[PDB]
């Protein structure tokens, strides 16, 4: 319990229910690296689904019940044993309380029951951190898992530009998107988009952006143009437009991807049709990562990675994620490094064909 809660001093930057948003902080004064981690936790795209999320997932919509401290785990750990990558860095955990994939900039009003301000939350956290040491940082790594991973892709360049416009050109802004690299593919079996689970990837974001007034990166916006900004929530479409360095971590068989595709791998037989579907999904994911030079994509069926305590255990081609991220750091001090790889994408075609996949 090393990270201390700070509620945002600008109380107009709010969680869904209007309570102040905020962040958890552990300073490391002998370090110029800052890690800002964006929590995940799905989203809600209408008043009905958000009302239900407020009833039984309230911490994802309100700061009123947040604990005063948080323990940093995984890449947020300060223990070298647990975090061989960035154990000495300044650590920031930003709770997800906007249900908007970190894309909203809409104040709650007489007209709107809920505020969706995820993008403004990130900007306001960054602004208040400047006075707490971030002003002297050498690297600001914006990281996130699941909806937070998509949040990284939607916000990393805005953070970069915010810091330039504020007068801090020296801070190198980078992104680490964990489990937020999704495919807008066809479902294995069609379900009507009623809720977050039974909703096709494409339909979910289309309703979402409208409901949150979601904003997306400018260059991507300008490619897909008006009405079609939902495209920018899918990594393989928004990533090529990003200016900042972004490392992508993505299971080939992400449980949340399989959920929105209406696939449930129990322990019972999988018939030819499901086998084909699952193998094609892994192949398409690989294809989208071919031109992402810094990436870690193991052939596993799993949910999320980088803040779990044993994130160090998985390897692709003999390299762990902490090592790959270290190599990525070195690559940014183009031409590949001897024995320090950064592009690590499994090629085998079925869940757990990588023996180091998390086991449960
Ligand atoms: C506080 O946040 C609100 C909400 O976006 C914004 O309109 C205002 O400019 C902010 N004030 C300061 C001083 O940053
Ligand atoms: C943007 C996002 C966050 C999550 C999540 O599980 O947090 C998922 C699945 N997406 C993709 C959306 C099309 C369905």
């Amino acid at each position: 319990e090393d990270l201390r809660l700070h509620l945002l001093l600008n109380t107009s930057v709010t969680c869904n229910d209007g309570s102040p948003a905020g962040y958890y902080l552990k300073e490391s004064r002998g370090s110029r690296r800052w890690l800002l981690f964006l929590e995940g936790g799905w989203y809600c795209f209408n008043r009905e689904n958000c009302d239900s999320r407020y009833d039984t997932m309230r911490r994802l919509m309100s700061s009123r019940d947040w604990p005063r401290t948080r323990t940093g785990t995984g890449i947020l750990s300060s223990q070298p044993e647990e975090n061989p990558y960035w154990w000495n860095a300044n650590m920031v955990f930003i709770p997800y309380c906007s249900s908007d994939v970190w894309s909203g900039a809409s104040s709650k009003s007489e007209k709107n029951e809920y505020a969706f301000m995820g993008a403004l939350i990130i900007q306001e956290v960054v602004r208040e951190l400047l006075g707490r040491g971030l002003s002297g940082a050498k690297v600001l790594l914006l990281a996130g898992s699941s909806a937070g991973g998509t949040g990284v892709l939607l916000n990393v360049d805005r953070v970069a530009e915010q810091l330039e416009k504020l007068g801090y050109p020296a801070i190198q802004v980078r992104g680490l998107a964990d489990s937020g690299w999704f495919l807008d593919n066809k479902q294995y079996r069609h379900t009507d988009c009623v809720d977050t689970i039974t909703c096709a990837p494409t339909e979910a974001i289309r309703r979402g952006i409208r409901y949150w007034n979601g904003v997306v990166p400018e260059r991507c916006r300008r490619q897909f143009q008006e009405g079609e900004e939902w495209n920018c929530f899918f990594g393989y479409k928004v990533y090529p437009t990003l200016r900042s360095p972004v490392f992508v971590v993505q299971w080939l068989f992400d449980e949340a991807q399989l959920t929105v595709d209406n696939v449930h791998l129990t322990g019972q037989p999988v018939q030819e049709g499901l086998r084909l579907y699952i193998q094609n999904l892994g192949r398409e994911l690989r294809h989208t990562l071919k031109d992402v030079p810094a990436s870690f994509a193991p052939a596993c069926l799993s949910h999320e990675i980088i803040i779990r305590s044993h994130w160090t255990d998985v390897q692709v081609k003999g390299t762990s994620l902490p090592r790959a991220l270290h190599c990525w750091d070195r690559s940014l001090h183009k031409t590949p490094l001897k024995g320090c790889p950064v592009h690590l994408v499994d090629s085998c075609p079925w869940p757990h064909c990588n023996p180091s996949c998390p086991t449960g």
